[PDB]
C-alpha cells in the first residue's frame, strides 16, 4: 500500500466519480461561493473542493491555493476520504501521517487542515471539502457542525449537477479523457475548442425551451499593461480573478469560455434582449466593484463588451462576429463600457 | 404590501421554476440551519412570493407554511436590490403594524437578502429573523450575502434537473396544492401516486430496481399521549428531516398516514435498498428529538423490499408494509427486508 492508500474498493470508487463527470469540468460560480464563503467562516488562508482521482488530487474550487492539483501520495484528502468521520489535523508538522509531506516541509507549510468527506449518490466517497491554514489549530464542537453542513451543500451541489442535461451531455459525448483539451486550467473555464465542442448542444436546448441564444463577447481592459507593468504573476492573478467575477455574473446554465489571451465569450439563453443586455452589465459591474488584489498590490481592473442574439436560423459564427465587432465598438469608445447589437 | 409594475412577469419567472408548494429539500435545509447556526439567531426562511402569500420552501424556528404578502417584510424587500435590514420591526413605520410584530412570534430583528430567478426577477428572499433587536456587521452582512448567493445557485441549479423538468411540463402549480403535506413538508399519498408512475420510467430507461421503504415512527402513540399533540408535531416535522437527509435528492419521499412515511428509490439490488433504511434509521436514533427544551428519543421501524419487473406498484408496496410489521413485531427501531 502508498504513501497514501487506497480503499479496497478503488475501483468502484473511481467509477462513482467518473460517472459525475465533473474531473476536468470548468469552476462553477456556486462552488467558487461555498469555499469563499467557508474561508471568511472560519478565517483560514486555504479552502479547497478537492477530488481524488486515480493519482491526483484535483480541485473542483479553490481559494488561497495555486496549484491546479497534487499528487494523492502528497494529499491529506486522500487519507480523509477513508473514512466516515472528518480528518482534524491540529498540526501537520507533529502527525505521523504528514510531518514528511513537501507541503508541510516545504510552502505552504500547511499545519491546521479539516478535511470533510464529499459523496456521490450511491454512497462512495469522491473527495472532500476541507480548510487548511500555517498555523495549529482545532475547532470546537459548533465550528465542527459549520463545517459538516459548508460539506453537506457542496455534496448537495455536486449530486445535482450530475442530474442536468449538461453532465448527460458530458458524459454520453465527451470522454472524460477529451475533457482536457477543452479546458484552461489556469482561469478553469472552457477554452476556444471547449467552446467548440459545447455551443451546438447550448443552442439545441434554446430552440427546445422557446429560449433566444445571446453571445457576450469582453475582454479585460488594457491587459498587456498590468502584464508587463507588474509581474506576468500578476497578471495570472488578474486572470484568475476576472474569470472568477465573469462565472458570478452568469447563470449555472451558461457557457463561458475562453478564447484568446484576454479575452472570454459568453452564450447565453435569455428570454430577450433586455435580459441579456442586462446579463452583460452585470458582467461589467462586478469586475469594477473591487480591485484585484496581486500579491498585497490592489489592481484596478475593468471590462469592455460586446453583445448580441443570435437570430434564428443565423450560423452561430455569424453572431459570434457581430458581438465581436459591438466590442470593438465599445473598445473605440473609451472601454469599461457594454456595446448591444 | 407594494407590488412592481414587472409583477405579471416575476410571478411568471417563480412560475417557471415549477417551485411553490414543492417538498422541502434536504440541502436548502441545511442552508437555513447553517444560516441559524452561523448568526444565532432564531428563525431563518427561504421565503417565496406567490400571488397574495408567502410560501416557505425551507423554514428554522417557525410553524406556518406561509403567511399573507401584505404588510410582510419580504414583499418589501424584493422591490430592491439591496438587503432589507430592519434593526427593530417595532420601531419602524413600515412593518409595527405588523401582525408577526404585534402578535406571534413578535418579530424585531429581521436582514432579508432578495433571491432571483435566472433572469433577475426577484421571486423572494432569504432571511434571518429574532424575537430581539439586533444590527449587523459587514462582514455578518456579507456572510449573509454569500448564503443568498448559494440559494440562489441551488435553485437556479434544481431547475436544470429531470425532476424539475418534468414538474414543470406535467404537474401544474395548481395540481400541487393538493399533492404536498404542509407540516412535514413532503409529498402526500396524492404526490406520491401523481409521480411514482414517472420513477418507473427512469428506473426502466437506466437498467435499474425500484426499491420501496415503508417506516414508522416508533412509539408514535405514546409520545403524543405522555408529552401533547405539540411534541407529536415537533417529531413529525424533525422525522421527515431526517428521512431527508439519509436519502438522496433524487428519491421520491412521502407521508403515508398519521405517522408513516414511504420511499421509492432506484438502486443495483438488495444489498443498497437495506443500506439506504439502515442510513434513515441510524440517522433518527442518533440524536435525540428537541422538543419544547425537553429532548425526546425517537426511534423508526422500517419495512423494505425491491419490485419485481411489471409488479404492480402497490403489490411491493404490501411487501413492504408486511415486512414492516414484521420489524414492530421483532423489537422495533429496525429494518426487515424481504
Amino acid at each position: 500500500m502508498l504513501a497514501c492508500p487506497l480503499p479496497p474498493d478503488e475501483a468502484l470508487r473511481q467509477q462513482a466519480l467518473d460517472d459525475m463527470a465533473l474531473v476536468d469540468t470548468p469552476a462553477e460560480h456556486y462552488l467558487d461561493a461555498l469555499v469563499e464563503l467557508a474561508r471568511e467562516t472560519f478565517g483560514v488562508k486555504t479552502v479547497l473542493i478537492s477530488l481524488i482521482d486515480h493519482d491526483r488530487q484535483w480541485f473542483k474550487a479553490r481559494i488561497g491555493l495555486d496549484a491546479e492539483q497534487t499528487p494523492r501520495d502528497l494529499s491529506f484528502c486522500g487519507h480523509a476520504i477513508l473514512a466516515s468521520e472528518p480528518l482534524m489535523v491540529t498540526d501537520a508538522s507533529r502527525d505521523p501521517r504528514f510531518h514528511d509531506n513537501p507541503l508541510v516541509t516545504g510552502p505552504p507549510f500547511i499545519r491546521f487542515y479539516a478535511g470533510e468527506p464529499l459523496h456521490a449518490s450511491n454512497g462512495q466517497a469522491i473527495g472532500t471539502l476541507c480548510l487548511i491554514d500555517p498555523s495549529p489549530r482545532l475547532l470546537d464542537l459548533r465550528e465542527g457542525r459549520q463545517l459538516n453542513r459548508l460539506s453537506i451543500l457542496a455534496e448537495g451541489y455536486l449530486q445535482l449537477r450530475s442530474l442536468t442535461e449538461h453532465t448527460r451531455f458530458l458524459r454520453q459525448e465527451i470522454d472524460r479523457e477529451q475533457r482536457k483539451s477543452l479546458l484552461d486550467p489556469l482561469t478553469q473555464l472552457w477554452n476556444r475548442a471547449g467552446f467548440h465542442a459545447l455551443h451546438q448542444h447550448e443552442l439545441e436546448l434554446a430552440r427546445a425551451s422557446d429560449q433566444r441564444i445571446g453571445i457576450i463577447y469582453s475582454d479585460i481592459d488594457h491587459f498587456k499593461r498590468i502584464n508587463d507593468t507588474l509581474g506576468h504573476r500578476a497578471g495570472d492573478s488578474v486572470l484568475r480573478e476576472a474569470a472568477s467575477r465573469l462565472r458570478a455574473a452568469l447563470r449555472p446554465e451558461d457557457l463561458l469560455a475562453r478564447f484568446g489571451g484576454e479575452e472570454f465569450v459568453a452564450m447565453v439563453r435569455v428570454r430577450e434582449t433586455t435580459e441579456l443586455t442586462m446579463i452583460a452589465n452585470r458582467i461589467r459591474e462586478l469586475m469594477e466593484a473591487t480591485p484585484i488584489d496581486c500579491a498585497g498590490t490592489s489592481v484596478p481592473v475593468t471590462i469592455s463588451a460586446g453583445c448580441t442574439l443570435a437570430g434564428s436560423g443565423e450560423e452561430p459564427e455569424r453572431a459570434l462576429a457581430r458581438a465581436d465587432a459591438a466590442l470593438y465598438d465599445a473598445k473605440r469608445a473609451g472601454r469599461n463600457r457594454v456595446v448591444s447589437v
